[PDB]
């Protein structure tokens, strides 16, 4: 009977998803921990800095994301749910300022 639960990526590559609900849903969880949706992205979606920032801003509907397009969009709502529980505990530790002089 039931039989999957954490639902797994198959479930979408025949469904639709609200990509602006989404990207809504995922903003909220991530801020109501205090995590940094950049390293969430860098690390969790694996995207650069930039383009998950664009992701999370304006993303692109469904319909328009090609199956390599959608592979950021899957582990977001997967994250969701799932919340990827390989491995917590380890900041990036490093950091620059500016300096002219």
């Amino acid at each position: 009977g039931s039989s999957g639960s954490s639902g797994q990526y198959e479930l979408y590559m025949y469904r639709e998803v609200d990509t602006l609900e989404l990207t809504r849903q995922v903003k909220e969880k991530l801020a109501k921990n205090g995590i940094c949706q950049r390293i969430f992205g860098e690390k969790v979606l694996g995207l650069s800095q930039g383009s998950v920032s664009d992701m999370l801003s304006r993303p692109k509907p469904w319909s328009k994301l090609t199956q390599k397009g959608r592979e950021p969009f899957i582990r977001m709502q997967l994250w969701l749910s799932d919340q990827l529980g390989q491995a917590v505990g380890q900041q990036p530790g490093a950091s620059s300022g500016p300096s002219s002089g």
